[PDB]
C-alpha cells in the first residue's frame, strides 16, 4: 500500500483505490495502474521533473529503502493478475529490486522529488508507475 500526496492530490495505484477514492476522483488510468483523488489537506510530497535514471524505492516487505537503476517509462507486458487481465501497461519502468504484491504504492524518488510508485514485480524485479509527465500535479 501507499501514496504519493502532492497539492491536494492523493496518487495511488487504480488497483488499489478505495471507495473514497473513487467518490472524490480526478483521473484514473487503468493502462497505468494510476488512480489520483481530491483531498482536504495539503501534502508535502514535490515530484521530480527530470530524467534521472537512479533513484531510491521503498519496499514494505523489507521496512527498507533501496537504491537502484530503473528503465525509461516504456510499455511492457504485464501478465494476468488478480486485478487486470493480461495487457501491456504504458508509462513503466523497470528495476532489478525485491518486491512482494504488497509493496505497491511505495514510492521511488531522486533528488529532484518523487518520480512514481510500485506497480508490478517479481522474481527480483520490481516496477514503478512514473508520474513525472503528470505536469498538472503541481497546480
Ligand atoms: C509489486 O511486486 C510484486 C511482486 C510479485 C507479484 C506482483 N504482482 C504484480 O505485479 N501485479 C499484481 C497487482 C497489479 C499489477 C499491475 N500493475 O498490473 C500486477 N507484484
Ligand atoms: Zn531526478
Amino acid at each position: 500500500s501507499g501514496a504519493i500526496y502532492v497539492g491536494n492530490y492523493r496518487v495511488v495505484n487504480r488497483h488499489l483505490a478505495t471507495h473514497n477514492d473513487w467518490a472524490n476522483l480526478v483521473w484514473e488510468d487503468s493502462s497505468r495502474d494510476l488512480l489520483v483523488s481530491s483531498t482536504t489537506a495539503q501534502g508535502c510530497d514535490t515530484i521530480a521533473r527530470c530524467d534521472c535514471q537512479t533513484g531510491v524505492y521503498y519496499c514494505s516487505s523489507r521496512r527498507k529503502h533501496y537504491p537502484v537503476s530503473f528503465s525509461k517509462p516504456s510499455l511492457i507486458f504485464v501478465e494476468a493478475s488478480e486485478y487486470y487481465p493480461a495487457r501491456y501497461q504504458s508509462h513503466l519502468m523497470l528495476a532489478v529490486g525485491h518486491s512482494e504484491p504488497g509493496d505497491c504504492g511505495g514510492i521511488l524518488r531522486c533528488q529532484h522529488g518523487v518520480v512514481g510508485i510500485v506497480s508490478t514485480g517479481g522474481n527480483g524485479l520490481v516496477g514503478f508507475a512514473d508520474v513525472r509527465d503528470l505536469l498538472w500535479l503541481d497546480e
